[PDB]
Protein backbone atom coordinates (compact mmCIF):
# COMPACT_ATOMS: atom_id res chain seq x y z
CA UNK A 1 0.00 0.00 0.00
CA UNK A 2 2.29 3.10 1.23
CA UNK A 3 4.79 1.06 2.36
CA UNK A 4 5.45 0.04 -1.42
CA UNK A 5 5.83 4.26 -2.09
CA UNK A 6 8.07 4.46 1.28
CA UNK A 7 9.99 1.34 -0.22
CA UNK A 8 10.44 2.61 -3.65
CA UNK A 9 11.57 6.29 -1.54
CA UNK A 10 13.91 4.37 0.43
CA UNK A 11 15.82 2.48 -2.60
CA UNK A 12 15.86 5.97 -4.62
CA UNK A 13 17.87 7.22 -1.71
CA UNK A 14 19.81 4.19 -1.41
CA UNK A 15 20.68 3.90 -5.10
CA UNK A 16 21.82 7.84 -5.10
CA UNK A 17 24.18 7.16 -2.51
CA UNK A 18 26.05 5.04 -5.39
CA UNK A 19 25.05 6.85 -8.89
CA UNK A 20 23.42 9.87 -10.33
CA UNK A 21 19.77 9.88 -11.09
CA UNK A 22 20.41 9.30 -14.89
CA UNK A 23 22.05 5.85 -14.19
CA UNK A 24 18.97 4.77 -12.41
CA UNK A 25 16.27 3.18 -13.92
CA UNK A 26 12.86 2.35 -13.40
CA UNK A 27 13.31 -0.95 -13.88
CA UNK A 28 16.18 -0.47 -10.79
CA UNK A 29 13.64 1.09 -8.72
CA UNK A 30 11.09 -1.28 -8.78
CA UNK A 31 13.57 -4.27 -8.21
CA UNK A 32 15.07 -2.78 -4.73
CA UNK A 33 11.26 -1.68 -3.79
CA UNK A 34 9.70 -5.71 -4.71
CA UNK A 35 7.65 -4.34 -7.06
CA UNK A 36 6.97 -5.02 -10.96
CA UNK A 37 7.28 -1.28 -13.72
CA UNK A 38 4.15 -0.98 -13.54
CA UNK A 39 3.20 -1.10 -10.45
CA UNK A 40 6.01 1.11 -9.58
CA UNK A 41 4.30 3.58 -12.15
CA UNK A 42 1.24 3.58 -10.18
CA UNK A 43 3.25 5.36 -7.47
CA UNK A 44 4.82 7.51 -9.41
CA UNK A 45 5.26 8.87 -12.88
CA UNK A 46 8.56 8.82 -13.33
CA UNK A 47 12.13 8.52 -11.86
CA UNK A 48 12.23 12.11 -11.68
CA UNK A 49 9.08 12.36 -9.44
CA UNK A 50 10.65 10.18 -6.91
CA UNK A 51 13.66 12.65 -6.41
CA UNK A 52 11.20 15.37 -6.16
CA UNK A 53 9.38 13.19 -3.26
CA UNK A 54 12.55 12.66 -1.65
CA UNK A 55 13.57 16.34 -1.83
CA UNK A 56 10.43 17.77 -0.62
CA UNK A 57 10.36 15.55 2.56
CA UNK A 58 14.42 16.21 3.39
CA UNK A 59 13.13 20.20 2.50
CA UNK A 60 10.31 20.01 4.91
CA UNK A 61 12.16 18.26 7.58
CA UNK A 62 14.31 20.92 7.26
CA UNK A 63 11.67 23.58 7.81
CA UNK A 64 9.87 22.04 10.56
CA UNK A 65 13.30 21.21 12.05
CA UNK A 66 14.06 25.45 11.92
CA UNK A 67 9.69 25.96 13.08
CA UNK A 68 10.67 23.74 16.28
CA UNK A 69 13.46 25.94 17.07
CA UNK A 70 12.04 29.25 16.06
CA UNK A 71 9.13 28.72 18.98
CA UNK A 72 23.81 33.88 23.82
CA UNK A 73 23.60 35.22 19.84
CA UNK A 74 26.13 33.59 18.36
CA UNK A 75 25.02 30.16 19.60
CA UNK A 76 21.06 31.64 19.03
CA UNK A 77 22.64 31.34 14.87
CA UNK A 78 24.70 28.50 15.57
CA UNK A 79 21.91 26.53 16.51
CA UNK A 80 19.61 27.45 13.24
CA UNK A 81 22.49 26.89 11.15
CA UNK A 82 23.18 23.47 12.64
CA UNK A 83 19.59 22.02 11.38
CA UNK A 84 20.65 22.66 7.80
CA UNK A 85 23.74 21.24 8.22
CA UNK A 86 22.53 18.27 10.26
CA UNK A 87 19.06 17.64 8.03
CA UNK A 88 20.85 18.16 4.65
CA UNK A 89 23.86 16.57 5.82
CA UNK A 90 22.25 13.44 6.74
CA UNK A 91 20.77 13.23 3.31
CA UNK A 92 23.59 13.96 0.66
CA UNK A 93 23.01 11.77 -2.03
CA UNK A 94 19.17 13.34 -1.65
CA UNK A 95 20.85 17.16 -1.65
CA UNK A 96 23.30 16.40 -4.54
CA UNK A 97 20.78 15.06 -6.86
CA UNK A 98 18.06 17.68 -5.94
CA UNK A 99 20.53 20.20 -6.55
CA UNK A 100 21.27 19.09 -9.70
CA UNK A 101 18.01 18.56 -11.11
CA UNK A 102 17.19 22.26 -10.36
CA UNK A 103 18.80 23.27 -13.97
CA UNK A 104 16.31 20.17 -15.10
CA UNK A 105 13.20 20.29 -13.39
CA UNK A 106 11.06 23.30 -12.94
CA UNK A 107 9.30 22.08 -9.90
CA UNK A 108 12.33 21.12 -8.17
CA UNK A 109 13.58 24.30 -8.64
CA UNK A 110 9.94 26.08 -7.72
CA UNK A 111 10.54 24.18 -4.75
CA UNK A 112 13.94 25.52 -4.08
CA UNK A 113 13.13 28.67 -4.50
CA UNK A 114 9.84 28.57 -2.33
CA UNK A 115 11.55 27.02 0.71
CA UNK A 116 14.45 29.82 0.17
CA UNK A 117 12.57 32.64 0.21
CA UNK A 118 10.37 31.04 3.06
CA UNK A 119 14.03 30.93 5.12
CA UNK A 120 15.55 34.24 3.71
CA UNK A 121 12.29 36.17 5.43
CA UNK A 122 12.28 33.68 8.51
CA UNK A 123 16.48 35.08 8.74
CA UNK A 124 15.37 38.94 8.13
CA UNK A 125 12.74 39.26 10.70
CA UNK A 126 14.91 37.89 12.95
CA UNK A 127 17.64 40.63 12.06
CA UNK A 128 14.85 42.67 12.26
CA UNK A 129 13.80 41.94 16.35
CA UNK A 130 17.73 41.62 16.45
CA UNK A 131 17.95 45.41 15.49
CA UNK A 132 14.92 46.78 17.07
CA UNK A 133 16.03 45.66 20.75
CA UNK A 134 19.15 47.46 20.09
CA UNK A 135 21.31 44.12 19.87
CA UNK A 136 22.06 44.18 16.13
CA UNK A 137 23.42 47.65 14.40
CA UNK A 138 21.03 49.00 11.53
CA UNK A 139 23.62 48.71 8.53
CA UNK A 140 22.71 46.65 5.24
CA UNK A 141 18.97 46.26 4.56
CA UNK A 142 17.69 43.06 6.49
CA UNK A 143 16.15 41.14 3.48
CA UNK A 144 19.32 41.43 1.48
CA UNK A 145 21.43 40.88 3.83
CA UNK A 146 19.59 37.68 5.05
CA UNK A 147 19.65 36.38 1.16
CA UNK A 148 23.01 37.01 0.46
CA UNK A 149 23.99 35.00 3.97
CA UNK A 150 21.45 32.17 3.05
CA UNK A 151 22.86 32.17 -0.66
CA UNK A 152 26.13 31.46 1.19
CA UNK A 153 25.25 28.76 3.15
CA UNK A 154 23.26 26.66 0.23
CA UNK A 155 26.75 26.85 -1.93
CA UNK A 156 28.83 26.38 0.88
CA UNK A 157 27.05 23.73 2.94
CA UNK A 158 26.73 21.78 -0.32
CA UNK A 159 29.93 22.47 -1.68
CA UNK A 160 31.52 20.51 1.54
CA UNK A 161 28.82 17.49 1.24
CA UNK A 162 29.70 16.50 -2.16
CA UNK A 163 33.87 17.17 -1.40
CA UNK A 164 34.35 19.91 -4.06
CA UNK A 165 37.40 21.30 -4.89
CA UNK A 166 37.64 24.05 -3.38
CA UNK A 167 35.26 23.64 -0.46
CA UNK A 168 35.19 24.20 3.32
CA UNK A 169 36.07 20.51 4.80
CA UNK A 170 32.51 19.95 6.19
CA UNK A 171 34.30 19.21 10.16
CA UNK A 172 35.25 23.21 9.99
CA UNK A 173 32.15 24.30 8.09
CA UNK A 174 29.65 25.18 10.07
CA UNK A 175 32.14 27.30 12.65
CA UNK A 176 33.22 28.84 9.33
CA UNK A 177 29.37 30.05 8.39
CA UNK A 178 28.58 31.18 12.29
CA UNK A 179 31.44 33.66 12.48
CA UNK A 180 30.36 35.39 8.97
CA UNK A 181 26.82 35.25 10.23
CA UNK A 182 27.67 36.67 13.51
CA UNK A 183 30.42 39.50 12.21
CA UNK A 184 27.89 40.39 9.24
CA UNK A 185 24.71 40.82 11.32
CA UNK A 186 25.84 42.13 14.80
CA UNK A 187 29.06 44.04 12.92
CA UNK A 188 28.94 48.33 13.09
CA UNK B 1 41.50 32.48 -40.56
CA UNK B 2 41.42 33.89 -36.88
CA UNK B 3 38.49 35.85 -37.75
CA UNK B 4 36.40 33.03 -38.48
CA UNK B 5 37.32 31.77 -34.97
CA UNK B 6 36.37 35.02 -33.29
CA UNK B 7 33.43 34.64 -35.85
CA UNK B 8 32.15 31.95 -34.80
CA UNK B 9 32.77 32.80 -30.34
CA UNK B 10 30.87 36.41 -31.39
CA UNK B 11 28.15 34.47 -32.49
CA UNK B 12 27.93 31.87 -29.69
CA UNK B 13 27.81 34.74 -27.26
CA UNK B 14 24.77 36.41 -29.22
CA UNK B 15 22.69 33.52 -29.63
CA UNK B 16 23.66 32.26 -25.66
CA UNK B 17 21.71 36.00 -24.81
CA UNK B 18 18.56 34.54 -25.91
CA UNK B 19 18.33 30.86 -26.16
CA UNK B 20 20.51 27.94 -23.59
CA UNK B 21 23.17 26.17 -25.59
CA UNK B 22 20.72 23.29 -26.02
CA UNK B 23 18.74 25.23 -28.76
CA UNK B 24 21.79 26.62 -30.40
CA UNK B 25 22.79 24.01 -33.05
CA UNK B 26 26.26 23.73 -35.00
CA UNK B 27 24.29 25.09 -38.01
CA UNK B 28 23.48 28.15 -36.01
CA UNK B 29 27.00 29.18 -34.91
CA UNK B 30 28.17 28.33 -38.62
CA UNK B 31 25.34 30.28 -40.14
CA UNK B 32 26.09 33.39 -37.86
CA UNK B 33 29.86 33.16 -38.51
CA UNK B 34 29.52 33.06 -42.26
CA UNK B 35 30.86 29.52 -42.70
CA UNK B 36 29.91 25.87 -43.56
CA UNK B 37 29.06 22.90 -40.68
CA UNK B 38 32.06 21.53 -41.91
CA UNK B 39 34.36 24.45 -41.72
CA UNK B 40 32.91 24.85 -38.21
CA UNK B 41 34.15 21.40 -37.43
CA UNK B 42 37.56 23.06 -38.28
CA UNK B 43 37.59 25.26 -35.30
CA UNK B 44 36.00 23.31 -32.70
CA UNK B 45 35.37 20.27 -32.49
CA UNK B 46 31.58 20.53 -30.79
CA UNK B 47 29.57 23.36 -29.76
CA UNK B 48 30.54 22.65 -26.10
CA UNK B 49 34.09 23.59 -26.91
CA UNK B 50 32.55 26.70 -27.77
CA UNK B 51 31.38 27.54 -24.90
CA UNK B 52 34.03 26.35 -22.69
CA UNK B 53 36.35 28.66 -24.97
CA UNK B 54 34.26 31.74 -24.02
CA UNK B 55 33.87 30.91 -20.71
CA UNK B 56 37.99 30.50 -20.45
CA UNK B 57 38.49 34.20 -21.64
CA UNK B 58 35.46 35.31 -19.51
CA UNK B 59 37.30 33.44 -16.56
CA UNK B 60 40.79 35.04 -17.92
CA UNK B 61 39.82 38.76 -17.91
CA UNK B 62 38.44 38.70 -14.50
CA UNK B 63 41.78 36.77 -13.80
CA UNK B 64 44.40 39.48 -14.90
CA UNK B 65 41.90 42.36 -14.19
CA UNK B 66 42.17 40.87 -10.45
CA UNK B 67 46.48 40.56 -10.90
CA UNK B 68 46.46 44.59 -12.06
CA UNK B 69 45.21 45.32 -9.12
CA UNK B 70 46.99 43.50 -6.88
CA UNK B 71 50.25 44.69 -8.40
CA UNK B 72 49.46 48.50 -7.52
CA UNK B 73 49.97 49.90 -4.35
CA UNK B 74 46.31 50.65 -5.17
CA UNK B 75 46.18 53.16 -1.30
CA UNK B 76 42.75 53.02 -0.23
CA UNK B 77 40.95 52.11 3.11
CA UNK B 78 40.51 48.45 3.48
CA UNK B 79 37.02 48.58 2.49
CA UNK B 80 37.38 50.46 -0.82
CA UNK B 81 40.22 47.71 -1.27
CA UNK B 82 37.56 44.96 -1.06
CA UNK B 83 34.71 46.92 -3.07
CA UNK B 84 37.65 47.32 -6.07
CA UNK B 85 38.63 43.26 -6.35
CA UNK B 86 34.93 42.28 -5.73
CA UNK B 87 34.21 45.00 -8.52
CA UNK B 88 36.46 43.05 -10.48
CA UNK B 89 34.01 40.07 -10.55
CA UNK B 90 30.82 42.23 -10.60
CA UNK B 91 31.92 44.28 -13.94
CA UNK B 92 33.30 41.16 -15.55
CA UNK B 93 30.98 38.59 -14.83
CA UNK B 94 28.20 41.16 -15.32
CA UNK B 95 29.74 42.12 -18.82
CA UNK B 96 28.96 38.32 -19.98
CA UNK B 97 26.23 37.07 -18.52
CA UNK B 98 24.97 34.77 -20.81
CA UNK B 99 28.32 33.17 -20.75
CA UNK B 100 28.50 33.02 -17.04
CA UNK B 101 24.73 31.95 -16.60
CA UNK B 102 25.63 28.49 -19.36
CA UNK B 103 29.25 28.06 -18.27
CA UNK B 104 27.45 27.76 -14.92
CA UNK B 105 24.85 25.35 -16.15
CA UNK B 106 27.83 22.89 -18.20
CA UNK B 107 29.85 22.52 -14.67
CA UNK B 108 27.13 19.38 -14.13
CA UNK B 109 27.75 17.95 -17.59
CA UNK B 110 31.43 18.91 -18.77
CA UNK B 111 34.34 17.78 -17.19
CA UNK B 112 36.72 20.25 -18.71
CA UNK B 113 34.31 23.21 -17.52
CA UNK B 114 33.70 22.20 -14.19
CA UNK B 115 37.72 21.99 -14.01
CA UNK B 116 38.21 25.09 -15.51
CA UNK B 117 35.72 26.86 -12.61
CA UNK B 118 38.03 24.68 -10.07
CA UNK B 119 41.04 25.87 -10.95
CA UNK B 120 40.62 29.29 -11.10
CA UNK B 121 38.39 29.31 -7.46
CA UNK B 122 41.54 28.13 -6.14
CA UNK B 123 43.19 30.44 -7.26
CA UNK B 124 41.20 33.40 -6.35
CA UNK B 125 40.53 31.74 -2.89
CA UNK B 126 43.75 31.99 -2.62
CA UNK B 127 44.87 35.21 -3.16
CA UNK B 128 42.10 36.34 -1.15
CA UNK B 129 43.60 34.28 1.68
CA UNK B 130 46.86 35.59 1.51
CA UNK B 131 45.61 39.02 1.61
CA UNK B 132 43.87 38.88 4.36
CA UNK B 133 47.07 36.98 5.94
CA UNK B 134 48.70 40.03 5.40
CA UNK B 135 46.23 42.33 6.54
CA UNK B 136 46.53 39.68 9.70
CA UNK B 137 50.22 40.43 9.81
CA UNK B 138 50.16 44.29 9.87
CA UNK B 139 47.60 44.08 12.25
CA UNK B 140 44.66 45.10 10.70
CA UNK B 141 42.72 42.31 11.02
CA UNK B 142 42.21 40.00 13.82
CA UNK B 143 43.05 36.55 13.84
CA UNK B 144 39.76 34.61 14.21
CA UNK B 145 39.32 31.91 11.33
CA UNK B 146 41.83 30.04 9.31
CA UNK B 147 42.44 32.61 6.61
CA UNK B 148 41.96 29.51 3.60
CA UNK B 149 38.72 28.70 5.24
CA UNK B 150 37.44 32.56 5.28
CA UNK B 151 38.38 33.11 2.13
CA UNK B 152 36.69 30.01 0.85
CA UNK B 153 33.12 30.48 1.99
CA UNK B 154 33.17 34.45 0.96
CA UNK B 155 34.25 33.51 -2.52
CA UNK B 156 31.70 30.49 -2.70
CA UNK B 157 28.98 33.57 -1.27
CA UNK B 158 30.43 36.12 -4.06
CA UNK B 159 30.05 33.17 -6.83
CA UNK B 160 25.96 31.98 -5.84
CA UNK B 161 24.89 35.70 -4.97
CA UNK B 162 26.62 37.43 -8.16
CA UNK B 163 25.19 34.55 -10.44
CA UNK B 164 21.89 34.65 -8.39
CA UNK B 165 21.82 37.88 -9.25
CA UNK B 166 22.49 38.28 -13.03
CA UNK B 167 20.20 35.40 -13.66
CA UNK B 168 17.13 37.17 -12.18
CA UNK B 169 16.86 33.89 -9.80
CA UNK B 170 14.18 34.38 -7.37
CA UNK B 171 15.27 34.49 -4.43
CA UNK B 172 18.43 37.00 -5.18
CA UNK B 173 19.78 40.67 -4.01
CA UNK B 174 18.99 43.31 -6.68
CA UNK B 175 21.79 43.72 -8.93
CA UNK B 176 22.04 46.98 -8.20
CA UNK B 177 22.42 46.24 -4.23
CA UNK B 178 24.93 43.32 -5.04
CA UNK B 179 28.16 44.71 -4.61
CA UNK B 180 27.26 46.82 -1.53
CA UNK B 181 25.74 43.39 0.34
CA UNK B 182 29.18 41.48 -0.63
CA UNK B 183 31.64 44.41 0.13
CA UNK B 184 29.79 44.74 3.71
CA UNK B 185 29.55 40.80 4.63
CA UNK B 186 33.27 40.47 3.78
CA UNK B 187 34.82 43.54 5.75
CA UNK B 188 32.82 42.65 8.63
CA UNK B 189 33.85 39.32 8.09
CA UNK B 190 37.71 39.85 7.75
CA UNK B 191 37.84 42.96 10.27
CA UNK B 192 35.47 41.78 12.49
CA UNK B 193 36.81 40.48 16.16
CA UNK B 194 33.37 39.54 16.88
C1 LIG C 1 19.64 27.89 2.59
C2 LIG C 1 19.80 26.60 3.53
C3 LIG C 1 20.69 25.53 2.85
C4 LIG C 1 20.48 26.96 4.84
C5 LIG C 1 19.58 27.84 5.71
C6 LIG C 1 20.35 28.29 6.96
O1 LIG C 1 21.51 27.93 7.20
N1 LIG C 1 19.76 29.10 7.81
C7 LIG C 1 18.39 29.68 7.42
C8 LIG C 1 17.66 30.31 8.61
C9 LIG C 1 18.34 30.41 9.89
C10 LIG C 1 17.58 31.12 10.95
N2 LIG C 1 17.67 30.69 12.19
C11 LIG C 1 16.79 31.36 12.96
C12 LIG C 1 16.60 31.14 14.32
C13 LIG C 1 15.57 31.47 15.17
C14 LIG C 1 15.73 30.99 16.44
C15 LIG C 1 16.86 30.24 16.63
S1 LIG C 1 17.72 30.15 15.10
N3 LIG C 1 16.10 32.19 12.17
O2 LIG C 1 16.59 32.05 10.84
C16 LIG C 1 19.74 29.84 10.15
C17 LIG C 1 20.58 29.65 8.92
C1 LIG D 1 34.31 33.40 -7.07
C2 LIG D 1 34.43 34.70 -7.84
C3 LIG D 1 33.13 35.12 -8.45
C4 LIG D 1 34.82 35.55 -6.66
C5 LIG D 1 35.40 36.75 -7.04
C6 LIG D 1 35.54 37.74 -5.91
O1 LIG D 1 34.60 38.51 -5.71
N1 LIG D 1 36.70 38.03 -5.30
C7 LIG D 1 37.94 37.13 -5.42
C8 LIG D 1 39.19 37.74 -4.84
C9 LIG D 1 39.13 39.18 -4.46
C10 LIG D 1 40.42 39.69 -3.89
N2 LIG D 1 40.74 40.97 -4.05
C11 LIG D 1 41.98 41.20 -3.62
C12 LIG D 1 42.61 42.44 -3.70
C13 LIG D 1 43.92 42.82 -3.67
C14 LIG D 1 44.11 44.15 -3.87
C15 LIG D 1 43.01 44.91 -4.07
S1 LIG D 1 41.68 43.81 -4.04
N3 LIG D 1 42.48 40.05 -3.17
O2 LIG D 1 41.45 39.00 -3.35
C16 LIG D 1 37.85 39.93 -4.07
C17 LIG D 1 36.61 39.07 -4.27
Amino acid sequence: GDDRELAILATAENLLEDRPLADISVDDLAKGAGISRPTFYFYFPSKEAVLLTLLDRVVNQADMALQTLAEDRENMWRTGINVFFETFGSHKAVTRAGQAARATSVEVAELWSTFMQKWIAYTAAVIDAERDRGAAPRTLPAHELATALNLMNERTLFASFAGEQPSVPEARVLDTLVHIWVTSIYGE
